[PDB]
RNA sequence: CACUGGUGCAAAUUUGCACUAGUCUAAAACUCCUCGAUUACAUACACAAA
């Protein structure tokens, strides 16, 4: 069983060197630092700056070598822990750690504008290169996503459309380039993205992104939605010109000012599209939350009923049940797991998210107002647990206690819980004025245009990539708000002004409250679409139709131009279970629906993806699927029966669906919504998971060029280099100098000779040219593009690691049939051969990633990859 | 099945293993918030309708 730090579960935070002194800090709430000590280098005398009330930890002997101390609330009922003196290392003059790359020193000048005899600003630096390592990884995928949107599937050219956009050019310029004072080759290039602009516009594909154009042909209306669409595009632009080097190894350093220096009509944009969200939440919210607002006055008895909808405003904009320490959730699922498992029922599917509020709503009230201590309490416990069971049995324990209390509670929601009791509830007059939430209502005004420009990136995002986006950069800004907090504080006191640069990073915790609402608004359905001829194609392609299929036959079968009472029931069929599906829309942003449908023809990825999902939900798939099921059948066999039904779905098969089923008819159209539901989960998952390998990629890609440009700074041998010309050159330079020279600034290459010497042998094994190709790839997602033309060549599909690198093996020797024979790669013959990745192959295409040594074995064994891959073998 | 530090056995000129840490390693510091992830998520029960 893996066993956490004891350090971490005593209460020991962190502990800060400086040159004299180094300072303890234990946890607070969430992530805040309580000071603890102050200990000196030289003689270990020691100073407690914490309270008696405020302090966790008790510090014991301290010396040379070990630090000794343990908790002041009981963790492992008082035992004593000893920890490593973080400044005894062997072969280290200073008792300041450096960084592994060497580079802290060029990181604090170009942040802070000198050096550091501390590790404290270094810290808070990393922090700031994870914001941009996620910033890469999105914008990178919206990029592919709105050229994909395009639908030019024959094309060498990529970013002639969103690399010629710059947010340095109002709207008014890029419509009328000639009438500028641009040059001429900067106005032929702002013609050829005025051009596809306008492309993007015919496809009518933005409407997939909640950018509906507007219902009128008015000139006036159309021109202030296509501003808006190029504002978004632009911004696109600038964020992916900051975290990637240009042609000339150049990249933009506004990345954290260019928002309020650009021209105000981006600021009004964003205004808007914030507002428009806000302002839909916000009108009329009592009104709008009546049902359960009218329920929890009734059942809520101690509270005012002011303070309810106050509370219950925070519970769905703030969310500040999510910032307890603990999961509501896991809790209200324990509690129904053990006790309440009869209102997990068939009978409350149509109303469980209701339910669920309303169970969530009286546990947050719980922990939020009337029994603080008790939160406080569940946290110390999850804090000193030492395992994942451990924590099962806490959360358990705590359901347990929350059963006696709530459990008449619970029986009053679910006997409410009932279409007749919520129309009855919807219906009532609900005399509360919607003035009292004017104290706590959050407006477009009170955010940052940084939290604004977060919030517009959300529109060309699934739910999963707005969680991953926010909840890392919520994490990054709460670590820097309180880095920068502990060096401003008495005891600390050291100097930490940022450059000019980044003082965006001075309001990291006003940054860090924002997100969390952003993560919570763009998180809400948007209206549905309306949906377009182009999305109808797009649904019947995906399941299956003629190839000459014309736009008139689309709109005759499914009676989009005529008008008349209860003759779209197809119409609506589609929309409602294909194009209104979260998992359809991200394979047409990231995929083709005539390729996806062919991909879905290959039984052996089917069944590779049908492996991963439970043999619980595989059985409920099969139940529900299959007209006929044989429940005696193995569960291969009922994989198999389902990945033979994907290998045959047509829009033939749905064409005489009655959406407006009476009785028996019911059967029909529920197995058919089910059918389609799994079919597009399952393609979704492979395409997702072939987009998250690409992501670790692009981490590499943005990180190597990042890096070359610090190295530059203080490597004279890297001072005529072009990173383009070769991407080798980093690694084979630093691996040079750690055999040529005694001092290194990487660490990683000098401290470990056999690994150097193996990233030697994957860098000769390599060469400039399959490395240039590899990064285009990478950036381009020609993986998830060129997925159909090469997935049907892989003798055995077991990983998506080994599909990506198949797949991208194959597109790296693709022999171009316009260009002329050009230096075989010495891997084809065997790739052809084999029908599956050469292990070698991707060691040496991963050779630039070589001088961070974590990252380069991450990247190039599959064993190594994924951190949720190889659990028990770890 | 990683990387780096400390400690402890071993080991000449390769270092290896064990225990333990690390926000200054890797998509990677505790509790969260997340992801894996499919069972779904989502200010408005569901269905139908526009
Ligand atoms: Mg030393
Ligand atoms: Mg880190």
């Amino acid at each position: 069983e893996k066993k956490k730090s004891s350090v971490k579960a005593a209460g020991m935070k962190s502990i800060l060197v400086s040159e004299n002194k180094m300072y303890i800090t234990s946890f607070g709430k969430g992530n805040s630092a309580v000071l603890e000590y102050e200990v000196d280098n030289n003689d270990y005398n020691k100073t407690q700056l914490s309270s008696k009330d405020n302090s966790n930890i008790e510090l014991g002997d301290v010396n040379e070598v070990n630090i000794t101390f343990s908790s002041k609330h009981g963790f492992g009922s008082g035992v004593e822990i000893n920890t490593s003196n973080p400044t005894h290392r062997s072969g280290e003059s200073s008792p300041v750690r450096g960084d592994m790359l060497g580079l802290k020193s060029e990181l604090e000048k170009r942040f802070f504008g000198k050096t550091f005899d501390d590790n404290i600003h270094i810290q808070l630096i990393y922090n700031i290169l994870d914001i941009e390592k996620i910033l890469a990884v999105y914008v990178t995928n919206i990029v592919y996503a709105l050229n994909n949107m395009l639908g030019i599937k024959d094309s060498e050219s990529y970013d002639d459309f969103m690399g010629y956009l710059s947010a340095r050019n109002t709207y008014e310029v890029f419509t009328h380039p000639d009438k500028s004072n641009l040059s001429d080759k900067v106005k032929g290039n702002i013609k050829k993205s005025l051009s596809k602009f306008n492309d993007l516009l015919k496809t009518k594909r933005l409407g997939y992104f909640g950018l509906e154009e507007p219902k009128t042909k008015d000139t006036r209306a159309s021109e202030a939605y296509k501003k808006r669409v190029y504002h978004m595009l632009a911004i696109v632009g600038q964020i992916a010109q900051c975290v990637f080097h240009d042609k000339s190894g150049a990249k933009r350093f506004d990345l954290y000012s260019f928002i309020n220096n650009i021209d105000p009509e981006y600021r009004d944009t964003l205004d808007y599209l914030v507002e428009e969200r806000l302002k839909s939440i916000n009108k009329d919210f009592i009104e709008g939350n009546k049902v359960n607002i009218s329920l929890l006055i009734d059942m809520m008895k101690g509270y005012e009923a002011d303070d309810i909808i106050r509370l219950y405003y925070d519970f769905i904009v703030l969310k500040s049940q999510k910032n307890l320490g603990f999961s509501i959730k896991k809790l209200r699922e324990k509690m129904l797991e053990e006790y309440g498992f009869r209102f997990k029922d068939k009978q409350y599917d149509s109303v469980r998210s209701k339910m669920y509020k309303l169970m969530d709503f009286l546990l947050f009230c719980n922990y939020y107002r009337n029994d603080v201590a008790a939160g406080e309490a569940l946290v110390r416990k999850l804090r000193f647990s030492m395992t994942d069971d451990e924590k099962e049995g806490i959360y358990a324990d705590e359901a347990a206690k929350l059963w006696g209390k709530f459990r008449n509670d619970f029986e009053n929601i679910a006997d409410h819980m009932n279409g007749d009791v919520i129309k009855e509830l919807g219906k009532a007059d609900m005399d509360f004025d919607e003035k009292i939430l004017d104290s706590e209502k959050k407006n477009a005004s009170d955010l940052l245009y940084f939290s604004k420009m977060i919030y517009m990136l959300t529109y060309f995002l699934d739910g999963k990539e707005i969680n991953d986006l926010l909840t890392t950069l919520i994490s990054k800004f709460d670590n820097i708000k309180e880095f920068l907090k502990i060096m401003k504080s008495s005891a600390v006191d050291v100097e930490c002004e940022l450059t000019a640069g980044y003082k965006l990073f001075n309001d990291s915790q006003r940054i860090t409250n924002e997100l969390f609402i952003v993560k919570n608004i763009a998180s809400m359905r948007k209206p549905a679409a309306s949906a377009k001829l182009t999305m109808f194609r797009d649904a019947l392609t995906i399941l299956g139709i003629d190839d000459n299929i014309t736009d008139d036959r689309i709109s005759e079968i499914l009676k989009l131009k005529e008008k008349g009472k209860g003759i779209h029931g197809l119409r609506n069929f589609i929309t409602n279970n294909v194009i209104e599906s979260s998992r359809f829309v991200y394979l047409i942003k990231y995929a083709n629906a005539q390729k996806i449908r062919e991909v879905a023809k290959n039984e052996k990825v089917v069944m590779f993806v049908l492996g991963g999902i439970p043999d619980t939900q595989i059985e409920r798939y099969y139940k529900s699927c299959v007209e006929f099921p044989d429940m005696n059948s193995s569960l291969e066999a009922k994989r198999s029966e389902l990945a033979r039904m994907i290998k045959n779905i047509s829009f033939d098969d749905f064409k005489n669906v009655k959406q407006q089923a009476k009785g028996r008819e019911n059967v029909a159209k529920e197995r058919a919504k089910a059918v389609i539901g799994l079919y597009l989960t399952v393609m979704y998952l492979l395409v997702k998971n072939l987009v998250n390998v690409n992501a670790r990629y692009v981490i590499a890609i943005h990180c190597l060029e990042r890096d070359f440009g610090l190295y530059k700074e203080i490597i004279p041998e890297l001072a005529s280099k072009n990173l383009k010309n070769d991407y080798r050159i980093l690694s084979q330079t630093l691996c040079e100098l750690c055999d040529d020279r005694n001092e290194s600034s990487n660490l990683f290459l000098k401290k470990n000779k056999r690994l150097r010497k193996c990233v030697e042998v994957d860098i000769n094994n390599a060469d400039s040219s399959m490395t240039r190709k590899y990064a285009n790839c990478i950036a381009h997602l020609t993986v998830v593009r060129e997925l159909k033309e090469y997935i049907g060549d892989i003798r055995t599909v077991d990983s998506y690691f080994s599909i990506y690198h198949y797949v991208m093996q194959r597109c790296i020797t693709k022999r171009g049939d316009d260009t002329k024979q050009e230096e075989k790669i010495k891997y084809e013959d065997d790739l052809l051969k084999n029908h599956g990745y050469t292990k070698d192959f991707v060691k040496a295409l991963n050779s630039p990633f070589g001088y961070n040594i974590p990252r380069f074995k991450n990247l190039s064994i599959e064993q190594l990859f994924d951190r949720n891959e190889y659990l028990t073998e770890k």
